[PDB]
């Protein structure tokens, strides 16, 4: 429990500091507020595990299946925080030889800490949360940005998705969006692209609670790279992929290619 | 005190709410907006017998909203929230005295957050005062619109734009805390293209006491007499937004509005 309490602290610590930092100057605070605190994040590691491997936001050629890797997002949700002063996380994940270890969202503004360490199931400061039950697509309310409606081909993908769902909402902070999964507030959440960064933290919590997650073509999320994502319950998981994307697997290739390959 | 009261009742309105829940442990959100609008008429008629009350639970269908003073109340806006969230819905109450804006409520019934304004006298979080709104450039903006409006044919066209050219989208599902979202500073606009009375009335206060404004899409004048679509931002904004991206689909809008 040694290292997981270490960056339960170093997360916390790394809060009280953001606050600081926002009293003082009562967009440039938010690059000055993300470079603080990803440089306090880097140095407290290195000084204490010298040889951790950090694949950071702020930029700290890191091949993440190889010994033990802290992927930090400073401040997710960059434009909550300039327009609302409130709705980031911090968000931690940490990995040992490729394989989930432990994970970290931490809601600055409210106080509140989701975490989760593999296998001891997740929680929301000292309160357990409950495994997911399974829902239908058409009492389920999901979290999908309305930018990615108006795209082309991926406009119609999502439009059927929407459409079914009961409704829709975001909230425009992709580790906190991840986590009312886990919570059970969303049954799912989608988006096309996202950095390991602003999902590692969040993943771990949402499989503690039996939760699943993939990119938009069902393959795997892993830390190697930027993806696509779906998450929900398992149900509803394996309806929006199997009866919604599915039948336009080919397109959402092609968009995947495009924005990933090289 | 007509303002006072009000905001005691609504308050206690909300530990009601808070107690059926508790009690608890989708026929519950039912029970529960029938049971929080029964008491708020209960105990408006009570103290003020020659006041009406329009209703989203269905107290006072259509009875001319512009005489006399009148409470226009959602119990829960946002129940699909409440169902599925159990917070993030509130309790909204709007006071109209002949036809014009008295005073408004709005209660974030689990964050216990009561947002309050009397026109002339300023809006507030709590006893916190909330500033006056500034001017904000539309790519410089955050908007809230749920999703599903993109999806419809002639709306998803009238909106495209609008999206596209804002700084980024947000939805949270209850109106009335997206329009008190407009006048905190949380979101510089928001917009659907149907609303109730109940579910802006409380929450037009709040902005108009921040200096926000509020019409419908072809930028004319909300009132409680009915049903309109919605458009609330900063000034700028607003203009930016009616001026430029909706004007151009006036034809349209007049004829989906009827």
């Amino acid at each position: 429990m040694a290292l997981y309490g270490f960056a339960q602290g170093l997360i916390q610590e790394a809060g009280i500091r953001i606050k600081q930092l926002m009293e003082q100057n009562l967009n440039d605070l938010v690059t000055n507020v993300d470079k603080a605190t990803e440089d306090f994040i880097f140095d407290t590691i290195l000084e204490t595990y010298p040889n951790h491997q950090v694949l950071g936001e702020e930029g700290h050629d890191i091949d993440t299946s190889k010994g033990t890797v802290w992927v930090v997002d400073p401040i997710d949700g960059t434009l909550n925080f300039v327009h609302q002063q409130e709705n980031f996380a911090i968000s931690i994940g940490i990995y040992i030889d490729g394989k989930p270890y432990a994970g970290f969202v931490y809601d600055v503004m409210a106080d509140v800490l989701y975490h989760a360490k593999v296998g001891e199931g997740a929680y929301r400061g000292s309160q357990p949360l409950k495994p997911l039950n399974d829902s239908n697509l058409r009492q389920s309310i999901i979290g999908i940005n309305p930018n990615w409606l108006t795209k082309p081909i991926l406009g119609e993908i999502f439009k059927e998705i929407v459409n079914d769902s009961r409704s829709a909402r975001a909230y425009g902070s992709a580790a906190l969006e991840i986590v009312s999964v886990a919570t059970g507030n969303l049954e799912a959440y989608m988006t096309p692209r996202l950095q390991p960064w602003d999902f590692a933290g969040g993943l771990v919590i949402l499989y503690e609670v039996n939760g699943q997650a993939s990119n938009l073509l069902g393959e795997p999320l892993t830390i190697s790279g930027p993806n696509s994502i779906l998450v929900g319950n398992r149900g509803l998981h394996q309806e929006i992929s199997n009866d919604y994307l599915e039948p336009h697997h080919d397109a959402l290739i092609q968009l995947h290619e495009q924005r990933f390959k090289r």
